């Protein structure tokens, strides 16, 4: 198992990643849950692939698992992560190593290949 | 210097990505420009000089890609080419993109120097 | 000018349906637009502006509900409500239908003028 | 409906202008079509039905002359005939003109319904 965390809004992802900066970081960041029901498909098509390839993640990585909030709150064009300059958020799904060009969006995330490239280099 | 191919279209960049397959290849995808040099995508005008001064960190053998999409009333099209393409999947110019991986800027972060530098680091 | 609807979703959809069950009913369904107003879908893209200009021959008391299938990812899903729903029984969009008739019109026919206008008249 | 030319290039443009010198002439400047496709001018592509719908708006006499300037590269040329020519002055495709007089529309504006519309009227 890789260590894993799970977050929901702007707030607990800074606390996280702040007290994670001296790690090897991956975010996964998506929808907000009716609880079992995520408004966005293409993260709940992502959620499995991304979980069976974390192992090939180096062994001392850390998963942060990012819900942005609501769809309407996603959709505001000025919301702390589409204007956020390490993050930049264009779109849930995205994978991303935070400072990186190593960046997955949409049905990327659920491309089995690509997200073992992320994860392992 | 290394080696730089600029070609316009994707029918252009497909022959010069397809004869390039066995290669370490960077791209850069770009609004065209007119007849003075002069550009529609200004954070392309910004990103040019940016990456022409990192494109130095890139590997021995690289090859380098200068793609112009085409003009503005061709990209403004969602379902152009270069948008639907299953590997470029372009959401945006200036994207700087190695094709198949994980490795992509977008927009402002194409001019950021650090970012830029370590994309073409290995 | 006819009246005209502007509803997200299937829930959206069917409170404006069911709020105007005594009207004459024309419904267009369409991928949804991004903050850019721009669409995943491009025959919807084509078929807004025909649809537009050949509302005017329809009756009077009409109503035309806009309906916003949902993102490509949604719409992709082969058993989601709006292709599943006995009624509507979406194959595609564009779509352009009178529900319960057999009046329906489909992808390139939604920016086919004369059929267009023989849809509303 | 109200007369129209298609012309291909300078010189055939030059003849259908001489022979109608007496009469209100329009001019649309768009990409010449490749055998069995469509033109490399987007915008010239959007413009021709919003042209075509506001033709009736022009007056009496008028006659319409249709001219593709060539292929892409002809065009791209900074000296080429059209763009050098003291009356046609083009600097761009599409271009809607009435020759020696300031009316004259470029690019976007060739699709813009009530510009078009003022211009025929």
């Amino acid at each position: 198992m890789v260590k894993e965390i799970h977050v929901e809004g702007f707030e607990a992802y800074s606390k996280a990643a702040e007290e994670n900066n001296g790690k090897n970081i991956f975010a996964l960041f998506c929808g907000s849950k009716a609880n079992g029901e995520s408004w966005c498909p293409d993260c709940v098509t992502a959620e499995p692939v991304i979980a069976r390839n974390l192992k090939y993640a180096p062994a001392d990585s850390v998963f942060i698992h990012c819900s942005v909030g609501e769809r309407a709150f996603w959709k505001d064009q000025s919301n702390v992560f589409r204007k956020d300059p390490v993050l930049k958020l264009k779109c849930v799904p995205t994978l991303l190593k935070p400072g990186t060009p190593q960046r997955l969006e949409e049905e990327q995330c659920a491309d089995d290949n690509l997200v073992q490239m992320f994860f392992q280099e």
